[PDB]
């Protein structure tokens, strides 16, 4: 299904964009 695990990329957003 779509967000192909994106989830992750989700976190490291915040986490990189914190």
């Amino acid at each position: 299904k779509n967000l192909r695990r994106i989830t992750r990329k989700i976190i490291h957003i915040i986490k990189k964009y914190g």
